[PDB]
Order: C-alpha cells, then structure tokens, then sequence
C-alpha cells in the first residue's frame, strides 16, 4: 500500500515499523494520517510473520498537535457527525503490542497518540504536554483520562490547564513513559524491545496486553476476577507447555502458538 | 466581607488569593475557617474578574491538621448530623481552578485541602502526611481517597498507618503535587500560575477540570466518551475560533467566553 | 504449628515476622507454602498482642516466582477446578496490617505477593519483575492489576511484555514500594515500621487499611462516602478520645480498643 503521511517498514525480524512523515506540520495529526496509521497497524496486525509494531515520528518531533488548519472550522455536529478520532480509537482495538518511540514533541494529539499506545520509550529530548486549553479546547484523546491515570491529578492539571510539558525525564518519574534512552539510541531501544516482545508467546502477548488495558475498566476486585480466568485458559495453551518445560530443561523456548 | 481565620486579596490581574490566618493552631482547619474559606471561593467563582484562585497558609504551615480541641468532643451521631466537613465537599463544585500554594506543614486535613485542590505547588520545605491514625481516627477528608489514587497503595499505606510526612520532592516524585519550588519563590509561582491560567479561555478551562475530575468517577471506557463530548462541545465555543485562529496567524489569542 | 516452608516467629513486641524458608527453590510460591503463609497469617490476626505482620524471604531472593515444576502440568480445569492462588487472594482478608520486606528477587508470584500486602519496604538489592509471558502465561495474582493501578499503564506493559524488572530505586520512583533501605538495614526497618504500626489504635489500623482498600473498589465520590461514613464511626471509639485527648495534653496515648 501507498502511503501520503507515513511510511511503513519491517526494519528488523518480527516487527512493524509506522514512521509518521508530515514534516512540514511536525507531524500534525490529521484525517488522512488518522486513516493511514490506522490502516498499517491493521496490515501488521494480520500478519502472522509480525509480533510488535512500533510508532515513531522524526528526531523534532513525534507529533506536535493535532492538525489546527483542518479543526479550525469544526463544528460540534459536524466533529460528532464524522466520529472524529474514533480511526484512533479503533487503533486500541488492534491485538498485539504497540510502542511507541518518541522523540521531542508529543503535544496534544500527540501526546495522547503516545498515552494510546502500549509502551512509550522516550528520548531524553522528548517534551510532552496537552496545550489544547491554550486553542480554547480542551483534549479530545485521552489527554484527560490517560494522562489522569498515568501522572496523577495534580501533574494533569497543571499540563491541562497551564499548557506546560514534561520533559521525559519528569514523564518517566510520574509514570507517563515506560523508558527514557539517550536521543541517539531511541530507534534502536524501540526496536529491540518490539523484537523482544516479537520472540515471545503469541497468546500470552495478547492476554497480557487485555488484562492491562482492562484494569481501568473494572473495580479491583472484578479486575482480579477478570485476570484469574485469563490466567487459568492460558494453561489450554501448547505455549504455556513448552514455556515451563523450557525453564525446567534450562533451554530456549520454541514458541508456536499463534 | 471580613474574615476571622483567613485574609482575602487580589493580589495580581485575574487571581484571587484565600490566605489561611490561624497563626497560633498552625492554621489547623476549624468550622470556621472551613465556612470562611468557601464563602471566599465561591465569591471568586462569581467574580467575573478573576480566572483562577490560590489558597495558601504562612511560611511555617499550610495547615497543620483539622483542629483536635474541636474535633475531641465529637459523637458520632453530631458528626453526621452536623454533615461535618460538608463545607470542604463543597468547595469541590467552585467551577474555576484552585491552586494549592504549600509552604511547611501540610497535615492531615490539611494535606487533604491540598488533594482536593486541583494544582498543588509546593515549597522544598513543605511536608505532606495523613497521621490521622496517631489521634486514633483515620482521614475523613479524602486521606485515603485521594491520597492512595494519587501516589499509589504502598505510600499511602504507610503515611496513614505510620504517621510519617513526605517531603516535597518525594511527594513531586510519586504525584502528590504539581511542582516543587524553593521556598522565597512560592507565592510568586503560584500567583504567576494562576495567572497564567486566568489568561486561558474560561469555558475551555471549565472543561478541562471537570474533565480530569471525571477521571475518578468512570471506567476508562465511559471516560472516554466522557471527554469526547466535551471535546465537540468546544467547538460550539467562539474561544475555540479565536484559540485555533490566533494560533494559525501567528498571534496572541483575545478571549471573550464567560 | 510446625511448617516446612516458612519459619515464623515474634522477633520484637506487637510483631508477627514470617519468613519464606525454600532456599533451594529461591522461595518460588508452592501449594504448601501459600497454605503455610495463609495459616501464619491467620494466626497472627487473631492474636491480641499482634498488631502488624511482616512477611520476608532471604537476602538473595524474597520469592523467585511461583513454583513451575508445580505448574507445567496444570490445566485449565485443574486450576479451576482447585481454586489455584485462591489462599494468596484469601490473605487479603486479613484485618491487621501487613508489611512485605523485600530483599532480592521479587519476580512474578513473587511480585504479587509484595503488591498484595499494605506496605513494601524494599532493600536497595530488590528487583520486581513479571515475567510470567517468557513462560507462556501472564500473571494471575494481580501482576496485571495491582501493579497497573501502582505503576501505571506504560511501566506495566514494559515489566509483563518484556519480563524485565525494576531495581528497588525505580520501584520506589513510580510508586510499587513504600520506602527502600539499604539491603543490611532492611529487616530492622521492616520490624521497626511494624511496631509503630501495632503502637497504633488497632480499630484505626483497621479502619485505615480498609479505606485504602476500598479506594480501588469504587468511583472516588462514593469512595468519599464510604471513607466519611468510617470516619464518623471512629469517633465511637475509646481511641479517638484518648488519642485526640493525648495529643491537647502533650502526653502519650494509652491505646485500648481491641
Ligand atoms: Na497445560
Ligand atoms: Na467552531
Ligand atoms: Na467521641
């Protein structure tokens, strides 16, 4: 497939690679990069050859906003009319993992698209923040509610009102990123952590990433419930066999499952 | 209107500062000033003028507990029928932000005050702790709510069974507050922070706040729809015209919502 | 009792110590052991003089893991139909409070069972893990939930898609442990932090403990509610008055209440 605003790549074994390519805009999020984005982590998804895919913007920026040309004639019924955003929504839909790699800006859009994804490593020159408040809006991705669950109210508040960012030192200190690595490092760390979750269990990867994805879903105890059972079907597997049998035999596990 | 246990002002464009002035109770929360503070706040939400509001303590204590030789006496049955701390509930409806300037002690009810709070900026000499247990009670102002969402289980687990306070840069660490400053340089932080929030647009700031406080009330899932009607909304807003436009031209926003 | 896993015992006043005892294993969590723990537990709870449990492994290993001789020929069925790990979630009913002291490895079961308890003190030697996807599953006693709630959502993924762990500093740093000492000081910081703790009203350890819980059992204005109600029902108690009484008179508190 041809793409206009990303380009796509399976640089190492087991992993798929979505650079987002709107330099001019800093990566501006916009309706045509929406539908791509969406359309290649779907591609990766459906092949069997692929265990990780990872999102990246450029080394300024991995997305700088939302596009502000395209919203600025928005109406309400017009955005509710079009379900704007909800291609991104779709994106939290696809089964295996997604890292994110950033490198200096995620703002806005931005910054939520990194928050939608599974793990965020981030460069030392990262800087993320909701500065939505400062267009007399107000986060329209998760800029809210993510970011609320990762860093706390106090540290949402002040990004969501104040329009400030976090560099990724403070981001990685609140919770909002999984890994900070040097900027010259950051394509190379997300690489090999997507090939390290591509080298293991298929259906283990995607019970894992269910059973986080559902802890904000559920009371805790429902939560526990939910993980248990999960835990208990995982035994049905030739991989759970072939995991334990490899451990005990001190060798390397030949996982197969699909 | 005048005040017994606080001092009001406006001390720079668009803020309104609640100075807690019990000097001599460390300025322990009493009836009073609970009364005092609210009357304040919702002045300040009706108040055209201001944008955003302080409440901060002396150098020495933010507040230093809920007042004990008020509370001792206390039933159970005059506690409920008096809605004991109801006031500081309502406080949570005052529509604008609040920004909790922390210098010192911060104990108790009045670690709870920050919590409740939106932003909290603290001194390097603020300390934070729930030693509610010590008097043979435990929290009754969100000390177990607010505090265990905000820094996580273990943390809060250990302040309000052992008593012990956080410093500031552990509080910033695991999210209590929103920034850490030196002492000589609170006031000025907090002022210009919450003039800088004043200088946003009203409804978009509005939004945002309920937004983050919705946060706690809804799995991610509902959360989401949530901040995504709120999101068409603003588009319903002539701030958001102005925000994106100023933004594309290259200029400083005029804001006129109210 | 006689046990043949773990070792208990009542090493300073008011405090009930059990220590992991499977060397050769590097205390992996087994069937007889969870049995052990959980009757240690109980025991502990019901004894007067007790006011804080501390359970610990040795200086190289809190707990390795659950036991994977014991689980390689698990099926679902079996698990199900045996309750698997139902003890570990029945120690989360005990009433007194429970402080993990982590020395070394802390890894998959092992994890968990430090997530599980109130507080973690943690040796700077300690490394949490989930590396439950490198055997073919995922975690099954809140390696999911509990430390997606403690963490957030980007370091949780890391730990359970990767299996890496966290040294006892990043721990700390995003909220999993309550406090790290250096590895030669840790059980003495443990035995200390308990003792405090049983010098504290035990209907307050109580009530503290099950607000904590609770916050992660409901939406935060009911988890308001639910932390009023408790609060207004402390002052009920013996405690409250001659612990906020101790307090006016500048004396110690006699604590009574059972
Ligand atoms: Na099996
Ligand atoms: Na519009
Ligand atoms: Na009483």
């Amino acid at each position: 497939t041809t793409y206009t605003t990303i380009a796509t790549s399976r640089p190492v074994a087991g992993v798929g690679l979505i650079r987002l390519d709107r330099p001019d805009a800093l990566n501006a999020l916009n309706q045509t990069l929406e539908a791509e984005v969406l359309d290649a982590a779907r591609d990766f998804d459906a092949d069997l050859e692929i265990g990780a895919i990872v999102v990246t913007g450029s080394e300024r920026a991995f997305a700088a906003g939302a596009d502000i040309a395209e919203m600025v004639t928005l109406t309400p019924h017009q955005a509710r009319e079009r379900n704007l955003l909800s291609g991104w929504d779709s994106l939290t839909q696809v089964r295996k993992p997604i890292v994110a790699a950033v490198a200096g800006y995620a703002l806005g859009g931005g910054c939520e698209l990194a928050m939608l994804c599974d793990l965020v490593i981030a460069a030392d020159t990262a800087r993320f923040g909701q500065p939505e408040i400062t267009l007399g809006i107000l986060p329209g991705l998760g800029g809210t509610q993510r970011l609320t669950r990762a860093v706390g109210k106090a540290k949402a508040m002040d990004l969501c009102l104040t329009g400030r960012s976090l560099t990724a030192e403070e981001a990685e200190r609140v919770g909002l990123v999984s890994r900070i690595v040097p900027a010259a490092d950051l394509l190379d760390e997300a690489l090999a952590v997507a090939q390290r979750i591509a080298r293991m269990s298929r259906p283990a990867g995607r019970a894992v990433k269910d059973a986080i994805n559902e802890a904000f879903e559920r009371p805790l105890s429902a939560g526990m419930r939910y993980e248990r059972d999960a835990f208990y079907a995982m035994f049905d597997t030739h991989d759970q066999t072939e995991g334990m049998t490899a451990f005990l035999e001190k060798r390397t596990p030949e996982f197969t499952d699909r």
